[PDB]
């Protein structure tokens, strides 16, 4: 429930991308920089309407803010994520930014906060259904993360019970969260070594295949990550529990407030061993952890 806008007051600019349906472009509105997604032929009409009703209910710090809409041509006027997508930060073009373990953990904590808010909606919970880096936006110097484009999304982040058509719950979003955590820690695309048609990934994941273990990952983070990957949905933690756990771990990950400002020359040596090395460094975590415990 909120704000209307007339297309004639919006100055469309360069296309910034295309998601599940419409097309997102850069733009201006009332001298404020905005981002807008419009339809490209009805059919997206139905979907766009659902997005409106949903987006009109949500109000949270970690979810893209909607400014208004319009059926003149029909489009959403959202806030412009200066920082771009998390996909582009991770796997984008040449000058890729350097990021730390604190950033990675912080992005994941903020993601779970936004999703925990959706899962706690009343009358009934909203499931995202399409959690993946292309749908995670960064602002405030790549410091603050926000979720966008609700499913209502490649097979690399989908919970197996979802492809198999079968019923599913908010626990499908918890599975995607687990994969995104592996992905920001290793800075590798999940199942990139499978490729081919999507059905080859679905088959692998359906038979129990998960992203390779990370070398030297902290036990408390590894256990949280693998629990989210559980075949059995009921065995995955709730998004609320993930928020509590991640919040407590952040105590050993200081520096999440620092903006992304250094360009890194990221290598990436695959060689399918029996594990992968993390992109981020956990040496400070262990030292700060050790200080609070025994080691
Ligand atoms: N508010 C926004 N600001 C900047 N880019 C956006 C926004 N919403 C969606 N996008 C872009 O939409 C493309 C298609 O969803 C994504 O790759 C993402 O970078």
């Amino acid at each position: 429930s909120l704000h209307m806008i007339d297309y004639k007051e919006i100055e469309v600019e360069e296309v910034v991308g295309r998601g599940a349906f419409g097309v997102v472009c850069k733009a201006k509105w009332r001298a404020k920089d905005v981002a807008i997604k419009q339809i490209e032929s009805e059919s997206e009409r139905k979907a766009f309407i659902v997005e409106l009703r949903q987006l009109s209910r949500v109000n949270h710090p970690n979810i893209v803010k909607l400014y208004g809409a319009c059926l003149n041509p029909v489009c959403l006027v959202m806030e412009y994520a200066e920082g771009g997508s998390l996909y582009n930060v991770l796997h984008g073009a040449e000058p890729l930014p350097y990021y730390t373990a604190a950033h990675a953990m912080s992005w994941c904590l903020q993601c779970s906060q936004g999703v925990a808010y959706l899962h706690s909606m009343q009358p009934k919970a909203l499931i995202h259904r399409d959690l993946k880096p292309p749908n995670l936006l960064l602002v405030a110097g790549g410091t603050v993360l926000k979720i966008c484009d609700f499913g209502t999304g490649s097979a690399a982040w989908m919970a197996p019970e979802v492809f198999e058509g079968s019923n599913y719950s908010e626990k499908c979003d918890v599975f995607s969260w687990g994969i995104i955590l592996w992905e920001v820690i290793t800075r590798r695309k999940p199942f990139d070594e499978i490729g081919g048609p999507a059905f080859r990934i679905m088959w692998a994941v359906h038979n129990g295949t998960r992203p390779p273990l990370i070398k030297n990952l902290p036990k408390p983070i590894e256990s949280l990550m693998t629990r989210c990957w559980s075949k059995d949905p009921s065995q995955r933690p709730s998004m609320e529990e993930i928020v509590k756990i991640m919040t407590h771990l952040m105590r050993y990950f200081p520096g999440a407030d620092e903006p992304l400002q250094y360009p890194c020359q990221h290598s990436l040596p695959p060689g399918e061993d029996g594990r992968v090395e993390p992109y981020v460094d956990f040496a400070e975590f262990y030292r700060l952890w050790s200080v609070d415990h025994g080691e």
